């Protein structure tokens, strides 16, 4: 199902769309995503919008 | 499966395990504990564990 992440970062800004199976592949996903281009820092989830973010 | 929840609180801590049905409906369960019991703080979610921490 469409889950979202926002990379509100320093340097960049994003949003990915996936569809993943439930929130705990999303999760992993977007620990990945986030780390693999440089953006880490606290993780917020909103479950009314199925949208993760992650916040520099 | 069971889900662990640390409650790292400025005078409280804790240690929750619960046996949920995933990643999601555990994470609501330690959300709705949390603000129930006056943690308000940075969450980390470790897979390895199954195991939420909330640091405040
Ligand atoms: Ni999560």
């Amino acid at each position: 199902m469409q889950f979202k992440l926002i990379l509100n970062g320093k340097t960049l800004k994003g949003v990915i769309t996936i569809e993943a199976v439930d929130h705990a592949e999303a999760e992993k996903f977007f620990k990945q995503y986030a780390n693999d281009n440089g953006v880490d820092g606290e993780w917020t989830y909103d479950e009314a919008t199925h949208t993760f973010t992650v916040t520099e």
